[PDB]
């Protein structure tokens, strides 16, 4: 499986027909609001400096590796840890986030996931309801440069070859995440990838963050993915949410 | 274990010392307005007569096994199928239900206890998130006879003996619980007994059934729990909220 033409992602993974994949189309008109939901509560997310963490190219994303003790809550006692985290992006002149909001598509989308400390391995997590939940947010363009996601950028030229990894040192994983940690949409969904399991819990921020320009386009020119070829546009295309009521923690 | 008595249920289950036990106190002042929360259904659960259904008298209640092929849907992707249904009483002038509302316990509670379709069995789905979910309905004395529990009552003075069974015609589960789906409150908790495991999701109907009180004594004046003693009261102290939110399906 490559994005952009066959195979065809059911003809690879028939979990991708599912009836309940991600991403989708956020239309907050139609959101419910549910007071039920709390602020998110993450903890253990301010890295020192070492140990040091592997940024890999995969050939589909950037993927940095979370050590042990990222501890997240989606509300009392449904609790997860981090595992990794990755971004999603366009091309020159064309935006990439995965997730979309009233058809718009941002620059770039930041996935951050998370294993239920309900089950001891990812494994045993895949197709359980709540066993993986992400969360994610859309990287906008802004006036500055973001000292945070600056870290990653400045070490995607090291790993441009597919499947090439560095060492990065330890970051504050929070400080690439919005302001607002009361202020989001959820709805449960799928893995945007095979093996396409559902039953993952979604979490996007209502609020985004800012790279400047420089910073979007080091993020969509630097890295090269399978073939001879660019890694760019790494989105799956939004799915129908088939009766699924996308949940929001505002009026 | 016993409703009472000796040994205390930490000792026997660590898990009924957790945060987010069940049954709760419903304030449905306090409760959360939740529109995603949309009208449960239910497949299968117009049995015919035959098979017939284990029904047993386990010395903590009234316990029917139920067939495969019961289908519940919680909402689009959270689905499950029905394992059995049991019930819990008071005594004479006493109420005996688990739950309570603004502090009123009622007469009686039946519970339909359900596995999700990603576990293929309850020791996986145990502390699990979502992995059983509980329908449960009160009961409430009324002037007419209900003739859905009439078939199940009747066969009572046959089980009186604790741990003995027998086998009963199948009949509308359905019929036991209230007719209205669309009204409930929703919470997550845990098993009312050992091992008390948490990540249950509990759906508690607003609409109440009604039994004559011939029936309602027959429920709580037939059977015989451990030693010299009636099967009675067989309901577990209201537990705190601890936090949680309850939500309803109604404004
Ligand atoms: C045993 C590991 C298998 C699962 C690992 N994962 C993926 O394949 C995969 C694909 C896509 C995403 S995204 N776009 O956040 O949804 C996340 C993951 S994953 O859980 O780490
Ligand atoms: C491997 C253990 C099997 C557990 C089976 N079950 C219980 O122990 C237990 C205890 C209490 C309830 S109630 N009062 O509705 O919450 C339901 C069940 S159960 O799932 O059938
Ligand atoms: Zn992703
Ligand atoms: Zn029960």
């Amino acid at each position: 499986w490559r994005y952009g033409g066959d195979p065809p992602w059911p003809r690879v993974s028939p979990a991708c027909a599912g009836r309940f994949q991600s991403p989708v189309d956020i239309r907050p008109q139609l959101a419910a609001f549910s007071p039920a939901l709390r602020p998110l509560e993450l903890l253990g997310f301010q890295l020192p400096p070492l140990p040091e963490l592997r940024l890999r190219n995969n050939g589909h994303s950037v993927q940095l590796t979370l050590p042990p003790g990222l501890e997240m809550a989606l509300g009392p006692g449904r609790e997860y840890r981090a595992l990794q985290l990755h971004l999603h992006w366009g091309a020159a002149g064309r935006p990439g986030s995965e997730h979309t909001v009233e058809g718009h598509r941002f620059p770039a989308e930041i996935h951050v996931v998370h294993l239920s400390t309900a089950f001891a391995r990812v494994d045993e997590a895949l197709g359980r309801p709540g066993g993986l939940a992400v969360l994610a947010a859309f990287l906008e363009e802004g006036p500055e440069e973001n000292s945070a996601y600056e870290q990653l950028l400045s070490r995607l030229e090291e790993i441009a070859e597919e499947g090439s990894e560095t060492q990065v040192p330890g970051l504050d994983i929070s400080a690439l995440l919005p302001s607002d940690f009361s202020r989001y949409f959820q709805y449960e969904g799928s893995l945007t990838t095979p093996p396409c399991a559902q039953g993952v819990i979604w979490t996007v921020f209502q609020q985004t963050v800012m790279l400047s320009a420089k910073q979007l386009h080091t993020l969509s020119d630097t890295l090269w993915g399978p073939g001879d070829s660019r890694l760019q546009l790494n989105f799956r295309a939004t799915q129908p949410l088939n009766g699924r009521v996308i949940e929001a923690s505002f009026p």
